[PDB]
């Protein structure tokens, strides 16, 4: 198996701390989010904002099963790691777009 097992074992605990920063990341812009909607009013734009919040941080809680699930996993599947890792990227994307936007605002 050479390096495999090594490699999933090392690209879970990457991901498993991947994981936990992009949920304080993401609650800590419910805090911004409604000091906004409490100055502004609950705008069109908030409101889309905030389903955005929600949308993410309900995907983020079904990886965080499906990342349990891998490390019960005596031999994980190499190929469910990287297309995790690839849907955290895109989430890690998508949250500091969100932190700069509500910045803007």
């Amino acid at each position: 198996s050479g390096l495999v097992p090594r490699g999933s074992h090392m690209m879970l605990a990457a991901l498993k701390e991947k994981l936990a920063a992009l949920k304080e990341k993401n609650a800590a812009l419910k805090y911004k989010l409604a000091a906004l909607k409490k100055e502004k009013g609950e705008t069109p734009e908030l409101a889309a904002l905030e389903k955005e919040l929600a949308a993410t941080e309900k995907e983020l809680a079904a990886l965080e099963w499906e990342l349990a699930a891998l490390e019960a996993d005596p031999n994980p599947d190499p190929a469910k790691l990287a297309a995790l890792e690839k849907k955290l990227a895109a989430l890690e994307k998508k949250t500091a777009a969100l932190e700069y936007k509500l910045a803007a605002l």
